[PDB]
């Protein structure tokens, strides 16, 4: 534990803890390769269950960048092709506007004005058949990005059809277990509920609700130890030994499309480094509910640049995560919260400690 990477950590996350009053925080930087872990605070106020390097969090949207990793490696291994019809893996979506939507409009959020959010109302399989058929999208395939977990959550379920295995049991064997994250679920086991924090929405103690898609779109739970190590994965994709996971790895950070100074990836999104800090800073901020924003195709896309700033953010009601790293610096961080605070004050703190560091 540097000195100085103690005090800036420290000198950072201190005041943002008690600005946010974030009940409890994990943050593990990666300096040169090898992490360092810091630990605040509550994982169960009521229970007064410390944060531990075990404590679990719910990574909410962070999960996307597991999500388009797993599909990268089904790519890989040549089940799927992201220039697929989505209709080769659904032949039941026979509405016309599907004509002309791919694997890689659904994965990078581009099909059409696919909605933040599927309808809570939709519980059944059959609900979830009629949702996409009936949606109408605003928009020519390809032309703006809305972000969207429908869009991406559907990618995730039909990247898995092939394989014939369930989305969790493919992200179990393809990506949990290859890259040792032996304390990663989808679904807290009942072996491991200790660790699992409480969130806190409105000084409520809470988890994540079931809904549609939502272990493809924000379902996963991790360690400050896991997520160390999945920022190392994606920092080297080449120290890892199974091939179709390390070129999964690389196509999830390939650019596809741009808006603005950002680069959508699968999961992941990407800046030129160095970054503008007001760029990503602000730029994180949800401003917003719906922000509908016209692309720019990459013809073909770009491979992995090492000089970026590689980044997600991510929420459920009751817990806030983000992780950014700079694979030519071989510099990462993850910050995981048992609060969901504001997006802007995230990557504030992570560039002011990965500044510091480089
Ligand atoms: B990602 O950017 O974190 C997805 N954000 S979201 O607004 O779509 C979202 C998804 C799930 C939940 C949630 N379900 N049960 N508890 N929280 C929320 Cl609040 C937001």
């Amino acid at each position: 534990a540097p000195q100085q990477i103690n005090d800036i950590v420290h000198r950072t996350i201190t005041p943002l803890i008690e600005q946010q009053k974030i009940p409890g925080m994990a943050v593990a930087v990666i300096y040169q390769g090898k992490p360092y872990y810091f630990t605040w605070g509550y994982a169960d106020i009521a229970k007064k269950q410390p944060v531990t390097q075990q404590t679990l969090f719910e990574l909410g949207s962070v999960s996307k960048t597991f999500t388009g990793v797993l599909g990268g490696d089904a790519i890989a291994r040549g089940e799927i092709k992201l220039s697929d019809p989505t209709t080769k893996y659904w032949p039941e979506l026979t509405a016309k506007q599907w004509n002309g939507i791919t694997l890689l409009h659904l994965a990078t959020y581009t099909a059409g004005g696919l909605p933040l959010q599927v309808p809570d109302e939709v519980k059944s399989s059959s609900d979830l058949l009629r949702f996409y058929q009936n949606w109408q999208p605003a928009w020519a395939p390809g032309t703006q990005r809305l972000y969207a977990n429908s869009s991406i959550g559907l990618f995730g379920a039909l990247a898995v059809k092939p394989s014939g295995l369930s989305f969790e049991q493919a992200m179990q064997t393809r990506v949990f277990q290859p890259l040792k994250l032996n304390h990663t679920w989808i679904n807290v086991p009942p072996a491991e509920e200790k660790n699992y924090a409480w969130g806190y929405r409105e000084g409520k103690a809470v988890h994540v609700s079931p809904g549609a898609l939502d272990a493809e779109a924000y379902g996963v739970k991790s360690t400050i130890e896991d997520m160390a190590r999945w920022v190392q994965s994606n920092l080297k994709p080449l120290d890892i030994n199974e091939k179709t996971l390390q070129q999964g790895i690389q196509l999830a950070q390939s650019r596809y499309w741009q808006t603005g100074d950002m680069y959508q990836g699968l999961g992941w999104e990407m800046l030129d480094w160095p970054v503008n800090p007001d760029s990503i800073i602000n730029g994180s901020d949800n401003k917003i509910a719906l922000a509908a924003r016209p692309v720019k195709a990459i013809t073909p896309p770009t491979p992995a640049v090492r000089a970026s700033w590689v980044h997600k953010t991510g929420a459920t009601g009751g817990f806030g995560s983000y992780v950014a790293f700079i694979p030519e610096k071989e510099l990462g961080i993850v910050m995981l919260a048992n609060k969901n605070y504001p997006n802007p004050a995230r990557v504030d703190a992570a560039w002011q400690i990965l500044n510091a560091l480089q």
